[PDB]
């Protein structure tokens, strides 16, 4: 199963930006409330609107995050030093569209300019996480990494901005991308823990958990204002979703009946060949329709499990003759933190001179 074809991954759109015009509003409160100059300010302008328009035309790579990164914490630095939240004195109309229903929603507040950067993060980073095959050590690495910081981003998102902006970004929502972001850092990490021939005690401990994280998405995805939100889109996660469900659940218990093979308990060995050759039975038929990149990875798996499950009841059925019979997740990985004021990842205070 180490040379397993890989299966393919979701990711999330980025949002498209809007106006936000900063800079009139910034240059009356450092004439009112610093007493200052308004024009002694504008290089510092310059270099935020310059990073702005860098950060909502981000190119999709690694250094893209880097922008939004930089972008997300430079807007914290502005916050602390000129008052442009809800309600503040110099808070102007910020404008992002709603990625769902393509309607544009605006807020005069700073804080919803930076949880759509945040969003734009999380979103930038499951694609980064989706465009690799996944066959190299470096690339099955920054693959995990990928989604483990796009789940990292949507739970800061979901935790430390005021809830549900738009509903692209409400709780609800944002629990669905986390645990489907974590079920894909799994899966990243169940196909490298196989090519590094983990114990098999280890590989069903990890591909249970992969089924933990993406029964948790699945039951998100049947909520019917989820359903509706997403529209379209639900019915295409749920149909790959519902399938890994059942075909991490058959790798976790073919790898359980391998440590049956190990401990010689070949009656056990025979039983979990047989529910792991039902459970990619059912993943098989859930897969109708799907791309070639999934019937190849189930068929690859249907030459593995079938055929250790005729030579396991072979072997028991007439040398061991073993009674046959009739598993716990190792969450080992998390989101990532996004650390948005780390002066490694902003660079200096672009206004460190307003004081």
């Amino acid at each position: 199963m180490e040379a397993v074809p890989r299966m393919p991954m979701i990711w999330l759109d980025l949002k498209e930006a809007g106006d936000f015009h900063f800079q009139p509003a910034v240059k009356k409160f450092v004439l009112k409330n610093y007493g200052e100059n308004p024009e002694a300010y504008n290089e510092e302008l310059k270099k935020l609107e310059l990073l702005r328009q860098n950060a909502v035309r981000v190119p999709r790579d690694f250094e893209g995050c880097s922008v939004l990164r930089k972008y997300l914490g430079q807007l914290h630095y502005l916050q602390s030093r000129v008052p442009m939240g809800s309600g503040q004195e110099a808070a102007v109309p910020v404008t992002w569209t709603e990625i769902f229903s393509g309607k544009s929603v605006a807020h005069e507040d700073i804080k919803y300019e930076q949880a759509c950067i945040l969003y734009n993060l999380g979103a930038l980073h499951s694609m980064l996480g989706a465009m690799d095959k996944r066959v190299s050590e470096e690339g099955m690495k920054v693959s995990c990494t990928h989604f483990q910081c796009a789940a990292g981003a949507f739970a800061y998102l979901r935790e430390h901005f005021p809830q549900a902006y738009s509903v692209d970004m409400s709780r609800q929502i944002l629990t669905l991308n986390v645990n489907l972001m974590l079920g894909q850092a799994q899966e990243c990490l169940l196909e490298k823990s196989m090519l590094d021939n983990r114990k098999s005690f280890l590989v069903a401990r990890i591909s249970a958990q992969v089924v933990d994280y993406y029964k948790e998405a699945c039951r998100a995805l049947e909520n019917p204002d989820t359903a509706s939100l997403l529209g379209r889109i639900q019915k295409d996660w749920k149909k790959l979703v519902q399938m890994k469900i059942y075909y991490f659940a058959a790798v976790a218990h073919l790898h359980m009946g391998k440590q049956a093979e190990e401990q010689q308990k070949f009656g056990e060995r025979v039983a979990y060949f047989q529910s792991a050759l039902d459970k990619l039975n059912e993943a098989i038929k859930l897969a109708k329709g799907q791309p070639d990149t999934v019937q190849d990875a189930l068929r690859f798996t249907m030459d593995v499990i079938g055929g250790k499950y005729n030579s396991a009841k072979k072997d028991n059925d007439f040398i061991y003759h073993e009674a046959v019979p009739a598993v716990k997740g190792a969450p080992l990985v998390k989101p990532l933190p996004v650390n948005p004021t780390d002066p490694a990842v902003t660079g200096p205070d672009i206004f460190a001179k307003l004081v």
